[PDB]
């Protein structure tokens, strides 16, 4: 017998600020990171940007009667720091707020939740200039006066708020692979700005307490859960290993305080390992949070790498290499479509943590053609997302607490480096990679579906 | 690089106190459980029970002697409760106390650490007929009496203590598998012991901490670390189950204070889950050891188990079924060898729990023929050891903190159920199951193996 949704289950959709709003110069905003990297030469697809992108700064209305018109119980959305400190510290700009108080507005006149997400990737280009953003723990204090801020001018109408957003792909991306700003290709940068993100966590969790009593608060995780490949007790070992590398350095640290040792000592024998002062255990262990956010799109499957190994493949030479998962699905672009991982990712968390959890994004992206009649037929898509549901039920039948789910995306949006075409709207968004078009909002046929699985709260799948 | 083993790494041997001792009737010892069971014809190998086993009551100094020949660091074994409380509680049997004390003392002129372990399966027979023993909580006073006792006479002494050895087997064979005593066949019954021996095991640390203040003491528990057969998704869930309900269960149980919650429901679905009295959550949680003792033996891999399924393979249908990995050697008992299983193990305690760990057991069992010349050639044993020790150096270089390693068994000693021929010892009993003999002591090859590691702290195995 499967448990049903929950009644207050927080039926939601979601988005982050680069990849919708545009207006990127608009009343008094600053320069983000991403307004600058984008920019830079050959730095994305096309290259596409967010001055624009699908400009929900200024059709916000039309988009949240979409919402309404599917009935959503939550939207999960990013707010832009470069908005509201448009040097990231100094003066705050009131009509950035402002946006965010109609957005709000809006929302709760129709009866939606808002989900704040307090950081999707874009520190205002000033905190970069005078002490490298996340690599300085000038931040921890800029950072928390720009969350309390957030706190005391909306905590009356947002019960649901998100800290960090995928900080380790942002802290990886920007500081390991040089895909995403600052472009830094330096392990030991990495380590060193993830400690100061993760201490710029617990301070706004420990502020929030605060300010935001009666609120709800966690991070927000990129969870791809590990599978070893077999039963091979190295092919398992090197799934400890993985999951503890890749996932238990970020979800211990939020939920315990704490990293994982053994990840920690590989670290300390590279001389990786983070710098550490006075009172940083303390701060990272008091500040637990109401549920963890989770990102979820594929589980990944290791095996033995040895000392000499893959640096296709990539692992860590002596620790794990990834190897395709035989017996799992994968989309066009070689993602796996595992459903049944999101279950297993679900009761790892409640295992390990006995935490609720906020599914904050999960979603399939495609090519959508609009066909004539302003038709698109996403069944692809629907299935994606049933499967995912029905998985997640069944979590919720086995005991972990799931308080949401916001699938990826609402309106089709920017990808952060590969343009528009591969799609992950509900609404589908006339626009390109060459030009804006006009803009205009179409309703693909999984609204309809989600509007169903929403309007029967999750018995028609 | 391998780190070496610590400097004061207790490198060890064990034993339980029915398997070795005997004197079975003497110095006002009462009948335990065991004395009872096994004398029930049909139920040992050719009738063999622990009224002489070995005779180490009376030949004591003999083997103490030979630890001390060997270079021992530690020596683990168990106090009978029936040579001490004779009718479980009620008057304390100085007699009993005694060899204890005489034993002790052996050790320590020696310089060996006793390790003393509080339960070995012997509940005295009095606590059976009076209230069913384990079933009922007047256990856990009876229980805490008998270590207090111990605690008394010995803390002074001993510095690391084993409370319940092997928690899951005697509750898991006396009360679902009706292999051990009381024979019983029942799930629910199970569960509740289960439950009485966790507050049993909580309340005596709670003693240790007034009476031995400077002590180290924890549970030791039996554990076949699981593994997925493969990376199909099904069969990872069943993993997690199965870690869960066979490992989680108990040992979350000894670090947290909590039961792991998709099994409890579970459990709760099928009537299963055990009565809760109020305090005692708040017992369980109170009482935090200071390591994880584990009794090591192989790995168990499982898969997907349909609801009209398996319950040769073994599982919970819906959870979870064993199926033979075919990637691990066998015994020629067809016990799995699975050495790198050992490293998997210790990862995963100090991963989940940050505990450091005493390994309590760990040996093979085998046929050993006696040469002339009192010559014993068990090649095959200290490969196995070897394998073992390699991994746990592993483990350390990784970061577990690792306390020491006792091989099963310093003397080949009784099973409980097999009789004498599957022998385990670095040094050979000269006895059978037809015949006492001569009960003479013969050092193995495997003796003498042992003694060059200790020599050399594990540099040379
Ligand atoms: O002589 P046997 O029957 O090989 O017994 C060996 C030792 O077994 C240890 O416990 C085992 C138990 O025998 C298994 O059936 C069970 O599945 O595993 C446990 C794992 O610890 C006992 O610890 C010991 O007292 C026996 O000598
Ligand atoms: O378009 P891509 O490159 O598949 O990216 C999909 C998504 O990737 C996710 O990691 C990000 O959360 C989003 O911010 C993004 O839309």
């Amino acid at each position: 017998h499967l448990k049903p949704f929950p009644p207050e289950f927080l039926w939601g959709a979601a988005s982050a600020a680069y990849q919708v709003e545009g207006a990127w110069n608009e009343d008094g905003k600053g320069l983000s990171v991403w307004d600058v990297f984008a920019k830079q030469p050959g730095r994305t697809f096309k290259g596409t940007n967010g001055d624009v992108a699908v400009d929900h700064y200024h059709r916000y209305q039309e988009d949240v009667a979409l919402m309404a018109e599917m009935g959503l119980k939550a939207y999960r959305f990013s707010v832009s720091w470069s908005r509201v400190f448009p040097d990231g510290n100094g003066a705050v700009n009131e009509k950035g707020l402002d946006f965010y108080d109609r957005l709000i507005e809006e929302l709760r006149n129709h009866g939606i939740e808002p989900i704040v997400t307090l950081y999707h990737w874009d520190v205002p280009q000033a905190l970069m200039d005078a002490y490298g953003a996340w690599e300085s723990r000038r931040i921890i204090d800029d950072f928390d006066r720009y969350a309390v801020t957030l706190f005391q001018r909306f905590g009356d109408r947002v019960k649901y708020w998100v800290t960090l957003n995928q900080q380790n792909i942002f802290i990886s991306f920007g500081y390991r692979l040089g895909l995403h700003p600052p472009g830094v290709k330096d392990m030991k940068r990495m380590y060193e700005a993830n400690h100061i993100a993760n201490l710029a966590n617990a301070k706004v969790i420990q502020s929030f307490r605060h300010y935001v009593p009666d609120g709800k608060i966690g991070p927000s995780f990129a969870y791809s859960p590990m599978y070893p490949y077999d039963s091979r007790p190295e092919n398992v070992l090197a799934f400890e290993n993985a999951e503890e590398f890749q996932n238990h350095w970020w979800m211990d640290v939020y939920a315990w305080g704490m990293y994982p040792q053994a990840a920690w000592n590989y670290l300390e024998s590279q001389g990786l390992e983070p710098t550490v002062a006075p009172g940083d255990w303390e701060l990272l262990q008091a500040a637990k949070p109401d549920f963890m956010g989770v990102n979820y799109y594929q589980t990944t499957t290791v095996e033995h790498n040895p000392p000499d190994g893959v640096g296709t493949s990539s692992g860590i030479p002596g620790l794990f290499k990834t190897v395709r998962n035989p017996h799992v699905d994968t989309t066009n672009w070689d993602w796996a479509i595992d459903p049944v991982g999101l279950r297993i990712g679900l009761r790892r968390i409640a295992n390990r943590y006995q935490l609720p959890i906020l599914i904050t994004e999960n979603g399939l992206g495609e090519f959508d053609t609009l066909e004539p009649g302003d038709i698109v037929n996403d069944d692809y898509r629907i299935d994606y997302l049933r499967r995912h549901v029905q998985e997640i039920q069944r979590a919720i039948t086995d005991g972990v607490d799931v308080l949401g789910y916001c699938a990826w995306s609402f309106t089709d949006l920017l990808s952060w480096l590969n343009g528009y075409q591969k799609r992950y709207g509900f609404v589908y968004v006339n626009r390109d990679d060459e030009s804006e078009k006009d803009l205009r909002r179409i309703k693909k046929k999984s609204f309809y579906w989600y509007q169903r699985v929403i309007e029967t709260n999750g018995a028609e799948l």
